[PDB]
């Protein structure tokens, strides 16, 4: 039969050999391969420097720490995102401010974003959900429009003298917006190389920033390095510790996976395109409505096949997932809005303030999208998801 | 001669390859099996394998809910990571000076440093040598009336909790018991340069105690290490187990099966690695006997050290003379190191008000300290060369 997994890893013998090479070398933690991966990633994202770290969460947190966002500052995040986009705000002691999304897309309602901005707002964190990059022209217009609310209180906040926009591009390595690669669009960007992502090092990620005359790239790179490795500096036993910092460097074991993945990535991206186009033609005219991966402004890296089923309640969506599972099709939900989660409910966030986020979630189902899918499996998912959705609704009507 | 190259064989490589061909490249069955095997090795009920010792020590503090207004005692003579985690959770580090003839805290001064705010003591098992736990447990008991619990786990103990920094001490013993089983909680390090390596990694464990439910405690670490994510019984039993909750906005420091693969093989190899380190230490020890080079003892009445660092102090040497000796070792093709600058020498801790003049014993230990290479890629000929060169060089610098 079929037992189609949601997100198995795509590892070949080339990854294994490269990792083996590292394990024979003098360098098994951070070494030359990590530096080479950062160099190649920078060229790929059209940014001057990249800091490879052990997760996207570590990257996003370090961006916030480099910006010195902390107690008394506000950071804006969508109500519809993964917990990790928000949790790093609480880690640095800042106040998350959630903004509701639009009716026909995951993106923040940018009018409501404008309204949420205060004198305390330091950072906006858009999420490039499923690889689809946000309306950056509008986002930059908002921060410029509200520039007079901004009051810098750190080195880097003074340099930019406005709200800094930090892309959560966990899902978006290789996505483009008006022809420009994610990484080059926002002021800072985090990427994720987690086991389930398009590009994987099992655990990993990176921080980068777009070229900007107010940033010395070597100085910025060095500040991340210091925060990722205990605050340690050297001017050969002697070192100093300048701040009691963290431990989130990338190993050459992981960088080895990355280097091979990056060679493979154009082909991987192409396969995902072919699967999305097959799904898209398959769901045309049905109740199954996918998020568009190709728009006038965006070419998505096609990380998640996010769908919403027209007319389906919460209960009905949950039943459909369990029926897909009985048919040998794994599926997922991206995402529970943050206010549904105990941690954020406990911080006073209330789901009734973000009805659009709720309505997106309510009928959302993510189908498998990865490079181990055969065409036959995709065809099977298309036909099954239609038959199952119809069955559940015809059952409800009855 | 390098200071600390990794000792990786084809068995590690094959095990990692096996993982890379499996469905599981991040946290998976190999990580759970490594935790199980490590728990048996350390004689503890459960182990939580994570991405660094620093992660493990932090999480212990976060499980204990040590935070703002609490004090955590650490030695003045330790690595920055023993202390930095205290600041991470927002607690106040309290440093204690060490003894004249060992790295260990002066336990009288430890008693004096205890207040109503003290929640945790972090001894460091320097070079693999385990601290005087009988004395440490006597101190916390003696001062029990200073303690006022302010969290679930603090109430359970109802005293200062003793957390071992065993970064250097996987496989060490104290009165025949393995590090891991001695302190209330223990962190271990599997960093590239440690006796047992996963390139980056570490663990948290805890000794058996009736007031701890081991599965509940294990589950709390898991949750903190992986975003605060939980799933209920109903969600796990369903064929489609997507639904989760986030209970606290937690952290991201889980161990991958890639790293656990290295660990499993290292753990099979570990008795033999430990034996080789013993043989090197004994050779150094006989070599330095009667000289000015005084090594820390790896075998005592109470301790059998895992023999992670060969820490030495050169009698009669000033700061400047020590530094010259290191550079002369380096010209002779011998890498060496210093463990450690006392914390008050470091800008970060200076900046928090810590003053080197308060910890003269820590300074004096550091001043004439040289660490010689101790790892399993050393040949006997290299060890003999280091012995005879270090003696000649020291004599030359002093003459």
């Amino acid at each position: 039969n079929y037992n189609i997994p949601f997100s198995p890893p795509d590892i070949t013998e080339a990854e294994i050999t490269e990792v083996v090479d590292t394990l024979r070398s003098g360098w098994i933690t951070t070494g030359p391969k990590t530096k080479e991966l950062e160099r190649r990633l920078s060229l790929y994202t059209q940014t001057p420097k990249t800091v490879c770290l052990n997760s996207a969460t570590a990257a996003l947190e370090l961006i916030l720490r480099v910006l010195e966002v902390g107690p008394g500052d506000e950071v804006i995040v969508p109500a519809m995102t993964y917990t990790a986009s928000c949790s790093v705000i609480t880690h640095v002691g800042a106040t998350p401010v959630m903004v509701d999304i639009q009716a026909d897309t995951f993106e923040m309602d940018y009018d409501l974003l404008e309204q949420a901005i205060t004198e305390k707002t330091k950072v906006i964190i858009p999420v490039e959900l499923a690889g689809i990059v946000c309306d950056y022209d509008r986002l930059f217009q908002v921060v410029e429009k509200k520039r007079d609310f901004f009051t810098a209180s750190s080195k880097w906040q003074k340099a930019f003298n406005r709200i800094v926009i930090v892309s959560d591009s966990a899902h978006a390595l290789g996505s483009t917006y008006k022809g420009q690669p994610s990484g080059s669009i926002a002021d800072f960007t985090s990427f994720s190389f987690h086991a389930v992502k398009n590009f994987t090092t099992a655990e990993g990620g990176s921080a980068t920033w777009k070229a900007n005359p107010v940033i010395d790239d070597e100085e910025m790179y060095k500040e991340f390095q210091i925060l990722s490795l205990h605050g340690q500096t050297k001017d050969s036993w002697e070192y100093d510790i300048v701040t009691p910092a963290y431990k989130c460097n990338m190993t050459d074991i992981m960088a080895s996976l990355g280097l091979v993945q990056l060679d493979r990535y154009p082909s991987l991206l192409q396969r995902r395109k072919d699967i999305v186009d097959r799904y898209d033609s398959g769901f045309a005219g049905s109740r199954i409505h996918p998020l568009a991966h190709k728009t006038e402004t965006v070419e998505s890296s096609r990380h998640l096949y996010i769908t919403r089923v027209e007319g389906a309640s919460l209960e009905e969506r949950n039943l459909i997932i369990q029926e897909l599972a009985k048919a040998g099709i794994a599926s997922n939900v991206h995402y529970k809005p943050l206010p549904l989660l105990t941690a954020y409910k406990n911080l006073g966030f209330d789901m009734t303030n973000y009805p659009k986020a709720y309505a997106f979630f309510e009928n959302e189902i993510t189908l498998p999208l990865h490079t181990k899918l055969s065409d036959e499996e995709v065809d099977y998912i298309i036909e099954t998801f239609k038959t199952v959705s119809e069955k559940v609704l015809t059952l409800s009507k009855k």
